[PDB]
């Protein structure tokens, strides 16, 4: 380490580093969905400087906007593939804890047969589900370990350490801090994270609507997610 880093430096309105990040050009199509996952009800993703830009103050801004009756936001899919024996950290400010918003900082292995997902910072604007941290052994969501974690609008560092022994999560780490969650290896059915050559890509998004987002009618838009850095070492 650092094996991967992005400090998000650059002039205001510029785009994130295209060698490091690929912005979603649309919101994923959900199968047989709940109301707020219906395609006409979800908020869309655009690779647009109105929704994903650098502020010129060394933050990535992911901003939800309302344009007429439709909502738009951003999702960054990182190119870096990191493996077992790495720590992943993002410093983030959730200026978007409002109705409809569904921001997240997470890690993804997209393998259809053995994929997995580590959501270390997730907040639900649907006014129902508690914010928290989730390890997903299966992408279908049927084999997981979760821990609700209060999430406010202050700056926080969110950390995951991935070792052969499992997954460790810290909020605002310091030397001597005990992890607030430790998910042991093989503690989940179909646990994939100890497989040969398993890699995880860093992900950032502010979704609007969808199941976790809910109805954005009551929310204050525009709404912003700030990312000072993402680092892997
Ligand atoms: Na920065």
């Amino acid at each position: 380490g650092f094996v991967f880093r992005d400090e998000f430096d650059g002039p205001a309105g510029s785009a994130p580093d295209g060698s490091k990040w690929v912005a979603a050009k649309f919101r994923e199509r959900i199968k047989n969905p709940v109301f707020w996952d219906r395609p006409e009800n979800m908020g869309e993703y655009r690779d647009s400087r109105t929704n994903i830009f650098l502020d010129g103050n060394s933050n990535l801004v992911i901003r939800a906007t309302k344009e007429g009756n439709k909502y738009f936001s951003g999702k960054l899919h990182g190119t870096f593939r990191g493996g077992m024996g790495h720590t992943f950290e993002a410093r983030i400010k959730f200026n978007c804890l409002t109705d409809g918003c569904w921001p997240a900082w997470w890690l993804l292995n997209d393998n259809p047969e053995r994929g997995g997902e580590i959501d270390m910072a997730e907040w639900y604007g649907n006014r129902d589900w508690p914010s928290g941290t989730t390890v997903h052994a299966r992408l279908d969501g049927t084999s997981f370990e979760t821990l609700p974690v209060p999430i406010d609008s202050n700056w926080h560092t969110w950390r995951c350490t991935w070792t052969e022994a499992g997954l460790y999560f810290w909020m605002d780490y310091h030397d001597g801090m005990e992890p607030y969650l430790t998910v042991d290896a093989n503690s989940l059915d179909d646990w994939p994270f100890n497989d040969p050559g398993y890699t995880l890509q860093p992900m950032l998004n502010l979704a609007v609507a969808g199941s976790g987002g809910g109805d954005p009618a009551g929310g204050s838009y525009p709404a912003e997610m700030l990312v000072d850095y993402v680092r892997v070492w």
